[PDB]
């Protein structure tokens, strides 16, 4: 598995997500218990713009371990470019939760609520933003 799971790594880097795909589904194929690879496997995914399908890969890298602020994030942002705004907001609140120390990450929950027409919610979470990170 490992030796595929790198292979995959080395294409992700490169660019190649279709490829990085293949390789990562070979090395899951033969040992699927990291959390770290679905977790990849979903970011190829996102790369391609294959939203349902990061969807699906960072669910099953969370049933192995939720205690990954990164991988709450993805899950909101692969939401959030479906439209999915409710959902969004949920995953991105379980990542701040997690890991309250990213401007980018308030800045993004505060993008889902403007999304909804919810203003208020929005410049709760911009102030936030802007607290840490006030260069933008
Ligand atoms: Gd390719
Ligand atoms: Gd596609
Ligand atoms: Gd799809």
């Amino acid at each position: 598995a490992e030796a595929w799971y790198n292979l995959g790594n080395a294409y992700y880097k490169q660019g190649d997500y279709d490829e990085a795909i293949e390789y990562y589904q070979k090395a899951l194929e033969l040992d699927p218990r990291s959390a770290e690879a679905w977790y990849n496997l979903g970011n190829a995914y996102y790369k391609q713009g294959d939203y349902d399908e990061a969807i699906e890969y960072y669910q099953k890298a969370l049933e192995l371990d939720p205690r990954s602020a990164e991988a709450w994030y993805n899950l909101g942002n692969a939401y959030y470019k479906q439209g999915d705004y409710d959902e969004a907001i949920e995953y991105y609140q379980k990542a701040l939760e997690l890991d309250p120390r990213s401007a980018e990450a308030w800045y993004n929950l505060g993008n889902a609520y403007y999304k909804q027409g919810d203003y208020d919610e929005a410049i709760e979470y911009y102030q936030k933003a802007l607290e840490l990170d006030p260069r933008s």
